[PDB]
C-alpha cells in the first residue's frame, strides 16, 4: 500500500464502466472545436450539448480580436501576483468592466472561479463565525468552508423554511455568512432569492449570491437572477466566473461594500499565484463589455431553452425541473447504468452531453445534463430533440 | 460591526503607509510591457527585476505564434471542466509536452500552480497520514495541508537532521509525503534534496518536490535542482507552474505512478474548475517545447545571474546565498523602513524590484548592459538611503 492505495475504488469504478462497452466518459477530447456547438470527436462531427458557453462569446471576431491583439502587445504571461508585478493594463481594465457590469464600487478578480470562491469564503468568515449554505452549494464553496475556520450550517435544498429554522437557533452575536446559487449548475433549478434573502437580513447575516450560471440573462442589465427577483441592492457580495458566458478563464467577487478593497490585502487565494494572462483579460473585458447589450443573443438562448425542456418533457423524461427555468436541462435517470447507455447512444449518433454522478450531483442521482447556448440554430434544436426520442426510445427510458 | 470589520488593521496599517507618502507596494500597475525586462509604470520607462520570466519566454515570436493560432482555431475558452468538456487537442497536446520535457509516464494539468499544490497535498494525503514539509514552504503547499484531513509535520528550514528526527518519531505504518522545494523563493538558496531524499527514503515516505523556480536552467535537461543533484527516478512527484520559465498560466504535476492518472478520478481542484483556454495551453505546449533545448538563454540567465549577485555582493550589500545559486538574488535590510525606502528609490529612478528584503529576479532576456545599469541604481539607491 501506499499514498495512492485510496483511489483504488475509483479505478474499479471506471473499469467496470469500459467493461461494459462505454466510452470513458472523463476522456473525451475535442480533436476540433468549428464554433460554440459543434466539435469533433474522435473524427465525428458532434453537437455540443454539455458546455457552459451560455452566450456563444468564445468565437465573437472583436473577443478573438482583443485577445490576439493582447497576445501581440503584452505577451503571454505576467509572471506574478497582482500584489506584485502581475497587474497589467487590462487587469485594470477587466475589473473596471465587472464594476459597469454589475453596477458596484467594487470589484475582485481571481485567477479561477474555484479559486474566487475558496478565497471569499474562507477570508469572510473567521473562526468563531458561521457559513450557512445551500445543500446543493457548488464544490469549490464547500471547499472554501472547508479552507476555513468558520463553523458550517448546511440547510435542505431551496428550503427557505430549514434556513429560517437553522439561522434561528445560533448564536446572536457571531457574525454570520450566507450562501446562496442563483442558478444551481446540476438540475438547472432556481434558488428563491427574495425569500432566502429576507430569512438571512432578519437573522442579521451578510449575503453571497453565486451568479455564475445566469450572466447576461436573468435580470433587466443581465446581472443574474437577484437582479431578476428585485433585490438589487440587497445582496452583499456577489461571486461569477470567466468560463462561462464570459468564455475564458477566472473568477470574480462584486459587491458595494466600502472595505471591499481590504479583502485583496488578506486573501490567500488572490495573493499567492499569477494573475491571468493578458490575453484571458483582454478577451474577458470584451466579452462583459458586448454582454452588456447582446439582447439577440438573450433571445435566442431563451427559446432555444425552451425549446429543448419543453421537448424533452412532452417526450417523457423525467427532468431536473418541472419548468424551463434556466439554459440547464437535467434529465434524470435511474441508475449509473441507464445514464452511461444514453450518453454512449447519444455520444455515437453524434450529440455530446454531461454524465454526472454524486459528488457533483446531488446524492443519488444519475444525469445528464444539457445546456443550450444562444448561438444553436433552430435546425440544430430539432435534430436535438429527435436524437434524444430515438435513444430515450431504444435504451428503454421513455 | 460585519464579516470585514476583521480588516480595520490593515485598512489602517495601509492608509498609516498612504499617509507617510510612499508609494503603495500592493498597487503597481504595468500600464505597457515592452518585453521581459521593460515596462512603463506611472508613465516612467522601467527596468523589470522582480518577475518570474526566468527564460523571457513570454514575448517569444514561435509562443506568440502558437497563441493566436489556437485563438482562431479553439475559440477564448473552453467553458468546462477536464473531466467533460474541456479538454481540447490542445490540453493533450501540452500534458504530453511535459510528458517528455520530464521524460515521466504521468503529466496532470492545473488551471493554476496554486490549485496543483492545493489539490496534490489535500488528495494524496488523507485522514491517519502524514504531510511532512519545511518550514519555509510556498503558502500554496501549506494551504494545500489546511484543505486536507491529513496530520502536518513541519520541520526546521533546510534542516536535514530536524526533517530525520521528525520522521523517525512518527508511526511506521500510515503512508507519508515529504514536501520539498528545490529553489526557496524568498532567498533564492537552493534545498539540500540528495540528503533530505534518502532521508525520506529510510522512513518510507512518499516524496514531492516543487520545481516551479528552477525549470529550463538546473540539470541537464532543465527538469530542476533533483535532476542537477542526481536524483533521476527516485522523486515519486514533482510540482511546477507555467506562469515562470513558461509564461503562461496553470500548474502541473508530473509522476511515473502506475496509478498517477487516478488522482483526475479524486482530485477536487482539477475535477470541479473549467480547463485553460486554447491560447494558454498551447503557449504552453510551444515554450515547454523550446524550453527543452534553449542553451542561448540558459546561458545568458546564468552569467546575468552572476554579474548581479557579484556585483551586489562587492558593493557591501547582505544578500540571502554567499554564492550565486540561482536566478533570485535577496537584498537584506534591517527594518520595513528601510527596505521601504529602498524600493522607492529604485522605483523613483526606473527599476522595478519586489518588496517583501527586496527580492531581484533576473532573466535571460536582460542584457550585460541592463544589468551594468541595474548595478549602478543599486549602488546610489544604497549609499542615498545609508
Amino acid at each position: 500500500r501506499d499514498l495512492l492505495s485510496k483511489f483504488d475504488g475509483l479505478i474499479a469504478e471506471r473499469q467496470k464502466l469500459l467493461d461494459s462497452g462505454v466510452t470513458d466518459p472523463f476522456a473525451i477530447v475535442m480533436e476540433q472545436v468549428k464554433s460554440p456547438t459543434e466539435a469533433v470527436i474522435r473524427g465525428k462531427d458532434t453537437i455540443l450539448l454539455g458546455t457552459y458557453n451560455y452566450m456563444g462569446m468564445t468565437f465573437d471576431p472583436d473577443v478573438i480580436a482583443a485577445g490576439k491583439e493582447a497576445l501581440e502587445k503584452f505577451g503571454s504571461g505576467t509572471n506574478g501576483s497582482r500584489m506584485l508585478n502581475g497587474t497589467f493594463h487590462d487587469h485594470m481594465e477587466v475589473e473596471q468592466a465587472l464594476r459597469d457590469f454589475y453596477g458596484t464600487t467594487g470589484a475582485i478578480v481571481f485567477s479561477t472561479g474555484y479559486m474566487a470562491n475558496l478565497g471569499i469564503i474562507s477570508t469572510l468568515a473567521g473562526k468563531g463565525e458561521y457559513v450557512i449554505l445551500d445543500a446543493d452549494s457548488h464544490a469549490s464553496i464547500y471547499d472554501g468552508c472547508q479552507q476555513g475556520n468558520a463553523e458550517i450550517v448546511r440547510f435542505r435544498h431551496n428550503s427557505v423554511e430549514d434556513l429560517d429554522k437553522r439561522l434561528g437557533r445560533l448564536p446572536k452575536e457571531p457574525a454570520k455568512l450566507v450562501v446562496l446559487e442563483g442558478v444551481y449548475s446540476m438540475l438547472g433549478d432556481i434558488a428563491p432569492l427574495k425569500e432566502m434573502v429576507a430569512v438571512a437580513k432578519k437573522h442579521g447575516a451578510m449575503v453571497l449570491v453565486d451568479e455564475a450560471h445566469s450572466m447576461g440573462f436573468f435580470g433587466p442589465n443581465g446581472r443574474g437572477v437577484y437582479e431578476a427577483q428585485g433585490l438589487e441592492g440587497q445582496i452583499d457580495f456577489v461571486v461569477g466566473t470567466f468560463s462561462a458566458s464570459v468564455g475564458t478563464v477566472g473568477g470574480f467577487v462584486v459587491s458595494n461594500h466600502p472595505k471591499f478593497e481590504a479583502v485583496r490585502l488578506a486573501c490567500r487565494p488572490y495573493i499567492f499565484t499569477a494573475s491571468l494572462p493578458p490575453s484571458v483579460v483582454a478577451t474577458a473585458t470584451t466579452s462583459i463589455r458586448k454582454l452588456m447589450t447582446a439582447h439577440e443573443k438573450r433571445e435566442r438562448l431563451w427559446s432555444n431553452a425552451r425549446a429543448l425542456h419543453g421537448g424533452l418533457k412532452a417526450m417523457g423524461f423525467r427532468l431536473g425541473t418541472e419548468t424551463c427555468d434556466s439554459a440547464i436541462v437535467a434529465v434524470m435517470l435511474e441508475d449509473q447504468e441507464q445514464a452511461a447507455m444514453m450518453w454512449q447512444a447519444l455520444l455515437d449518433g453524434g450529440l455530446y452531453v454531461n454524465m454526472a454522478r454524486p459528488p457533483a450531483t446531488p446524492a443519488g442521482t444519475f444525469l445528464l445534463r444539457c445546456s443550450i447556448c444562444a448561438e444553436h440554430t433552430p435546425a440544430q434544436i430539432q435534430t436535438v430533440l429527435g436524437m434524444f426520442q430515438a435513444a430515450g426510445r431504444a435504451v428503454g427510458v421513455i
